[PDB]
């Protein structure tokens, strides 16, 4: 309905300006007939998911590269895509006028937007908060009688989660992850630094921490929010590093294996939230497949673990990490739970490179059995904050409080090229390249049988392209240099 208002900030591409009265949006999706495809195109030159249509032809005449859909070769099914509503994301969204807040929320979650369906909710504070806190800071409260949600949850996060669910056409899945426990349950008595849980799995300390998970789900159930899954600990390897700055909690793979078997697993099972999934690792895929062997070999731990959560930092091979983990444990899903972008500035408004970084990593993960991808902060300020430590990073939406204006980065549209067109339940199918190429392509099949194919060109040269669907025909197109396309078409 409304196109992108571009602004350049000196980098390789533009941002899309939005405010209280204007933001770019989509019309409700339509169903083009058989023999017709839909194409969404974003380019470094300024095009932003521009819709166009064309024919799927009976035969093909050309000398160029050919991609052939192979629908009979079926792989993993997709859980969904989204981001994390941290304290920082909530503070930056709510700093806008209410009309602008809704245009930001509609951008992510509405079908007028890119249709997110996963929100990662941190349990208490992390580095993207403006203060250290947990839900049970008063010490020696082992039954957790003084467990309570602060204003960060009751005033900021939960209301915004509600409004995002109202605007979403698709069911949204909430995913919780803890950063640190109460300090009186840790070895070093600090919110950060090198330290684990006091004692050994099964004692008063590990039991108290396991029910902290239940008391968290209780508090959100009271606010009428149910969770799809929780992770055992956000980056538990970080809590083993000497002098770690953010909130953390140390777990060796054997420690996480025992804490799941003796405490977290049974406690969540004996509770009203027994249907909530438990994901392990929630760390860099570097620690794979070793972390999967330690945990999933113990049947008393593996009986409770529904999947493995991966972070995308420390990636700069996938077949040795994601692929080998799948080969050893093919029935334990892999899920990208966090992602975000040394000499470079924290925020690079309009960076087309960081957009490509998102889409390429999404394509790689999809090609190696990952069932979903989650972004980090939903929104940040032009300095990459607020962050109480220092860790400023980038975000697909940057908020300018002083001008009631937020910018949609190229990262936003690169993820949207997946999140908007690959609904929960889609299955990845084969896509054969006729010859070596510079493109990254992934083919999936909607639950309704239709096809979806994302093609990203990280090279500077235009690549002529043909997509073959054996049931339909030949799709003639061109993938321009520095562009990403999403193709959709019905198969009958
Ligand atoms: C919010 O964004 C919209 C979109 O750019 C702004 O509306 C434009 O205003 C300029 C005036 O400087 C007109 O020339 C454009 O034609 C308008 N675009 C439209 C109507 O689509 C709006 O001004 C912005 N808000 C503020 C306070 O500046
Ligand atoms: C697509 O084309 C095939 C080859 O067509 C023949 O060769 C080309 C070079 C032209 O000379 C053309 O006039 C010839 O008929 C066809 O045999 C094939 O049937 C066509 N496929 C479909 C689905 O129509
Ligand atoms: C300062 C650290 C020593 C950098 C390395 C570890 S890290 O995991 O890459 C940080 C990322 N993941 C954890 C999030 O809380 C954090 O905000 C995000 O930037």
């Amino acid at each position: 309905a409304r196109p992108c208002i571009p602004k350049s900030f000196g980098y390789s591409s533009v941002v899309c300006v939005c405010n209280a009265t204007y933001c770019d949006s989509f019309d409700p999706p339509t169903f083009p007939a058989l023999g017709t495809f839909s194409r969404y195109e974003s380019t470094r030159s300024g095009r932003r998911m521009e819709l166009s249509m064309g024919p799927i032809q009976a035969n093909h005449t050309g000398t160029g590269l050919l991609l052939t859909l192979q629908p009979e070769q079926k792989f993993q099914k997709v859980k969904g895509f989204g981001g994390a509503m941290t304290d920082a994301a909530a503070l930056n969204i709510l700093a806008l006028s209410p009309p602008a807040q809704n245009l930001l929320l509609k951008s992510y979650f509405s079908e007028e937007g890119i249709g997110y369906n996963i929100i990662r909710v941190p349990m208490a504070s992390c580095d993207f908060s403006i203060r250290t806190y947990t839900y049970a800071d008063t010490p020696d409260d082992f039954q957790l009688h003084n467990f309570s949600l602060p204003e960060e949850d009751t005033k900021l996060k939960i209301p915004l989660i509600h409004r995002a669910l109202q605007l979403a056409q698709r069911p949204v899945s909430l995913l919780a992850s803890p950063w640190t426990s109460p300090t009186w349950l840790k070895t070093n008595g600090a919110v950060n630094g090198k330290g684990s849980l006091k004692g050994q799995p099964g004692d008063i300390y590990h039991q108290t921490w396991a029910r902290y998970f239940v008391k968290f789900l209780d508090a959100y159930a009271e606010h009428k929010l149910q969770f799809w899954a929780v992770t055992a600990e956000n980056e538990p390897s970080a809590g083993l590093l000497s002098g770690y700055p953010f909130q953390c909690l140390g777990f060796t793979p054997e420690h996480q294996r025992d804490f799941i078997a003796r405490d977290l697993g049974p406690t969540l099972a004996n509770s009203t939230h027994h249907n909530v999934r438990l994901l392990m690792l929630d760390d860099q895929r570097l620690l794979l497949p070793h972390w999967a062997k330690v945990v999933l070999t113990d049947p008393e731990a593996a009986k409770y673990v529904h999947g493995i959560a991966v972070h995308w930092y420390l990636d700069f091979p996938a077949k040795a990490t994601l692929g080998e983990t799948h080969r050893l444990f093919p029935n334990t899903m892999l899920f990208a739970s966090e992602a975000c972008v040394f000499w470079e500035q924290s925020v690079r408004l309009g960076s087309w490179d960081r957009g490509m970084q998102y889409s390429h990593s999404i394509i790689t993960n999809l090609l190696y059995h990952v069932v979903g991808w989650t972004d980090w902060n939903l929104a940040l300020n032009p300095e990459g904050g607020p962050n109480w430590v220092r860790n400023f990073v980038d975000s697909p939406i940057i908020v300018d409080i002083t001008k009631d204006t937020f910018y949609k980065q190229p990262m936003f549209y690169h993820l949207g090229h997946f999140s908007k067109f690959i609904p929960e339940g889609s299955q990845r199918v084969g896509l054969v390249a006729s010859q070596k190429n510079d493109l990254d392509a992934v083919a999936l099949m909607h639950p309704d049988g239709s096809a979806v194919v994302v093609v990203l060109n990280r090279s500077s040269k235009d690549v002529p392209l043909t997509i073959k669907d054996p049931a339909v025909g030949f799709l003639e197109t061109i993938s321009p240099g520095y562009s990403i396309h999403t193709y959709l078409w019905h198969r009958q």
